[PDB]
Parts: structure tokens; sequence; C-alpha cells
């Protein structure tokens, strides 16, 4: 009816919104890194001490497969993928220096591109969208 077809609507803009913000993370070489999941070879412990991986090649598919009803939730996935990175590279040798910036870079970025370009009543919205769907 009316309401769960405002409510898809509502839901539909912000998967466009997020999957804009997403490509333009992407694309910025700083973080291709976190472009796509790890390759094991080149870190055969990588599962053994990040318990949940997470990329932005998979943070577009949980977009398009309805995983988001905030842009919080979104932003939940990209904190994942900058603490995964401080975790796993730990503060010693030049090359991890160089890792841990940029995925303290790629979570200030997400969150200030969210911050000036979302709508804060569109986001409210949104919020009150998942409280209710996950309450019902
Ligand atoms: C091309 C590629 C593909 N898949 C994984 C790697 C890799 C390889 N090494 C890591 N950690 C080591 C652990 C020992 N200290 C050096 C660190 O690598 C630093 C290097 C900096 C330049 S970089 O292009 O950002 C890849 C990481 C990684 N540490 C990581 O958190 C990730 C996500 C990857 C990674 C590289």
């Amino acid at each position: 009816g009316p309401l769960e077809d405002q409510e898809e609507n509502t839901l539909r803009e912000l998967r466009l919104f997020l999957r804009d913000v997403t490509k333009r993370l992407a694309t910025d070489k700083r973080f291709n890194i976190f472009s796509k999941p790890v390759d094991i070879e080149e870190v055969s412990d990588y599962l053994e001490v990040i318990k949940e991986p997470m990329d932005l090649s998979t943070v577009i598919t949980k977009i398009d497969k309805h995983n988001y009803l905030t842009a919080k939730d979104f932003l939940k996935d990209i904190d994942l993928i900058c603490s995964n990175a401080l975790e796993y590279n730990p503060d010693k040798d030049p090359g991890d220096k160089i890792i841990r910036h940029r995925a303290c870079t790629l979570k200030d970025t997400a969150h200030a591109i969210i911050a000036a370009e979302l709508d804060p009543e569109f986001n409210k919205l949104c919020e009150e969208i998942k409280e209710a769907r996950i309450k019902r």
C-alpha cells in the first residue's frame, strides 16, 4: 500500500546515494587496497586475525542486496574496513603506517561525505524506517 510504497522510494534513493558514495571511494586511488577483498596469498593469516573482513566491493553487494536501511549502517562497514586495517597492520614498519593512515583517511572521508551531502531529515526518515521494521 501507500506506506510500503513510500518506504521503498526512500530506500531506493538511499541506495542510489550510497552507491554513488561507494563509487567515489573505490575510484579514489588512495583506497585501492580497500576496494576488493584481500588476496590470501598476500596475507595468508588474514582470516585468522580478522574475523569480519570488509571491502568496498562487498559494500556495493550489500547495497544491492538491500542490507542497509540507514546511512549509519553503511558507515559501520566503512568503519569496519578501517578498524580491521588498524588491527591487522600494527604500528611498526613503514608500510604499516601507510595503510593505517589510508584506513583512517577512508573512514574520515566517508563520514564527511555523508555529513555534507545527506539531508538530515531524509536520514532521520531512514532511521525511523529501520526501527519500525526491526520491531514489527
Ligand atoms: C596487493 C594486495 C592484495 N591483498 C592484500 C594485500 C596486503 C598485503 N600486506 C598487508 N599487510 C602487511 C603486513 C606487514 N607490513 C606491511 C603490510 O603491508 C603494507 C602495504 C602498504 C602499501 S598497500 O598498497 O596499502 C598494501 C599494504 C595487508 N594488510 C591489509 O590490512 C590488507 C587489506 C591487505 C594487505 C595486498
